[PDB]
């Protein structure tokens, strides 16, 4: 009747249904993080354009106006992340793998406000970090504030409300919900039995973060190349060479990064009053290279459409590949808050489409485009240096709606971690997650 | 060595590359037989209209043949579904959930062939089914036909071979690969404990599935409405009352298909030419409603974005896309091959119009449109009747590009569903199971 089995008193069915109205009000607060940090870079850009722009007098005003200004958002960034928590620190996601096996404990309170607040000035610089980064870790961050103002349970709800925050993250970043999903299942998630509800809950945060992200901006993706031309069946063996060239690459980089993030440490361990002062010196000089010369600095995310359409020469593209290498080195392995899996998409696609403006002449008998080898390179960073190649080249075709070329691009992912797994090497997330618990280790005495 | 020991005896690629590679084969394939069903039923409805308009000189000429037309494809559909492989009679989904439980095996090289060959001829005939249903059964049987084929072992590569399959049957006829995924996620999983290897397969077949439709059809989403007004935040009160009208019909209309499967069966004691001689009065009824009221046949794939814009008056629509209940229950409850998942989807649209007409006709402080109400009522039927209301948020969010009214969508899921619960009832999709399963029982001892 009314009142003698009134709804069963909720079906008996409330920590079910709780852990998924938990999991969509934390994809409703991730995504409007996300819109929130993109228009804060969009809107830091577009003043630090503008105001150097406004004036035309003469060029060395302007190129030391630049120094300058960006020099205090880039030490607005540094002061914060240094001064306050160090869990910050670097691109995100080693922070944020470790919290799903218990180390680095995620302390919500103080990270928020800085990696926000921070990572919306430095990366709004111009710099050559990427935008994925800060809202990764702030997507996880969120899951555990979430939680941890409703006192749910104490292991299962800690990890099954942070890898829908860690996914929503980066499914809000590139209007991406798949890579945000694939992600998540892969990398961050090893060979376990996973609970029903735990991954309705991924789901549920994904799509109601992605949703979030759609609505204050319903277009199509970030970056756009034009909906380019078929790749025949003859000409599909240029691409498992291109993946042995990025497979050799991948390891090499990880190398190289892992080296220079130390180099940087051993300029100045501690000393915070002077490791600002470097991290606002390079800062400047991400700035004055991205006024000066457009095509080298900044999030790469300005690069794509203006280098897989065969734009520029072939001298342009190798001293622009070896402007951004040093870049990407020497501005993300100081330390800032940005991410580094957004420019590695430039950083392989300046080698796809160098690779294809060499094929193309080297090959006429084919009929080739060095427009359709670029988006094989852009999807090969992720398979060579993340090891995670499933989420490199669905994002690649989340982003980049050429579709035509989904045979090429498994072609050069399998193709080149075959060939890192045969060189040797680690994930570079992970390397970084285990170099920063030996000294999380060596903390103890 | 340097040859020798190639990659450690190439990392035991046993399973993780074979149980992966196999499930982006069967992805790639419902991709190639999803946009062959779809690109036969388009062309056999060019062709029945190209057929229709040929003679235009009196009315009782073309509307006989209209009689005929559809009738003899009917034949070819029914003679075909129940006097070669009787298992492919139904919508699909309740016959593939069987498998999943390890119940009425998939005999895929006899139920595959005239599924495809006589469910097109039906679905694209003229009839009222929908265009998912043999989408997914296709999509559960081609994966036992690459199972069969490659020999494995038949532990947990049955369940893991056509669970993808299975998703990406609908989430290549719907264009949706969240959708595909969130439905066999909710719908034909217990609460077991899942593998990890397992929960990604399904994710390469759902993608490399939809990236092969999205090859074929560069179309935009398959329901294309116009960019509808905002919900406002004061009038989620109205969308309450539509879930309780919703919840309401759901059982009902459930408990209509049961009872009227057996009174559609009580004409059929044995004797198939007279089943085949039904569902040609079947066809000739849906047929004759093909243009002389022609938004009651077809898939309601385009009923759906001419009614959302209060093009359609109010008289018509209370007196004929409401009794439209007399042709789709007529059409499923017959047992030809196609979807009931389809035109409850358009049959939930033309009440949710009519509860959006009643309330601009009634209180105007709110000034809002009909069409805001029409969009929360395609995905709620689906949360009503079929109780997957995590496929009910998300397909008419995919479809309809509409991203704003994510509120509305929730408001009327949660608030149908949950009536729909203890009301009384049981979800379609699993009960016509069991009665099926009732006669597989009382065919022995």
């Amino acid at each position: 009747r009314r009142r003698q089995l009134i709804r069963q008193l909720l079906e008996r069915d409330k920590t079910p249904l709780a852990i998924l109205f938990m999991a969509a009000v934390v994809g409703t607060l991730v995504g409007l993080a996300a819109v929130a940090f993109d228009k804060g870079v969009a809107w830091l850009q577009n003043q630090r354009m503008g105001a150097l722009v406004h004036t035309a007098d003469n060029y060395p005003l302007l190129l030391t106006v630049a120094f300058l200004c960006s020099a205090v958002l880039a030490m607005f960034g540094y002061f914060l992340v240094r001064k306050y928590a160090p869990e910050a620190g670097g691109s995100g996601i080693p922070e944020i793998e470790g919290a799903l096996e218990d180390q680095r404990p995620v302390r919500w309170w103080r990270v928020l406000p800085v990696k926000f607040f921070g990572g919306l000035g430095t990366l709004g610089g111009g710099m050559v970090l990427g935008r994925e980064g800060p809202t990764v870790q702030i997507g996880g961050n969120i899951g555990r504030m979430v939680l941890d103002i409703f006192r749910l349970k104490g292991d299962e709800a800690r990890h099954t409300l942070l890898a829908t925050g860690a996914a929503a993250g980066l499914a809000a970043a590139f209007n991406a919900p798949l890579a945000g999903i694939l992600f998540i299942i892969e990398e961050m998630r090893p060979q376990f039995r996973y609970t029903l509800i735990s991954i309705k809950a991924v789901f549920i945060g994904v799509i109601m973060s992605t949703i979030m992200y759609r609505i204050f901006n319903h277009e199509v993706a970030l970056i756009d190349v034009g909906k380019l031309s078929d790749a025949p069946l003859n000409t599909l063996w240029l691409y498992l060479i291109l993946g042995i060239i990025f497979g050799i690459f991948g390891p090499i980089f990880n190398k190289w990064v892992l080296g220079m993030q130390d180099l940087l440490h051993r300029v100045h361990g501690g000393n915070i009053t002077k490791w600002v002062l470097m991290g606002g010196a390079i800062g400047g000089l991400c700035g004055l290279l991205g006024f000066v010369a457009p095509a080298t600095s900044g999030g790469g995310f300005n690069l794509i459409p203006i280098a897989t359409a065969g734009n520029f020469s072939m001298g342009m593209l190798v001293f622009i590949f070896v402007a951004r290498v040093i870049t990407t080195l020497l501005c993300f392995s100081s330390g800032a808050p940005g991410g580094i899996f957004a420019p590695m998409l430039a950083l392989g696609t300046v080698l796809g489409t160098a690779f294809g403006m060499v094929a193309v002449e080297l090959f006429p008998q084919y009929h080739l485009e060095a427009g359709t080898f670029a988006i094989a390179g852009m999807g090969a960073l992720l398979a060579a240096s993340i090891r995670a190649p499933l989420t490199g080249i669905i994002l690649v075709l989340e982003m980049t709606d050429n579709y035509q070329l989904i045979l090429p691009m498994i072609i050069t992912g399998l193709g080149a971690t075959l060939l890192a797994q045969f060189t040797g090497g680690k994930p570079l997330y992970s390397a970084i997650l285990a170099r920063t618990l030996a000294k999380q280790e060596a903390e103890q005495l």
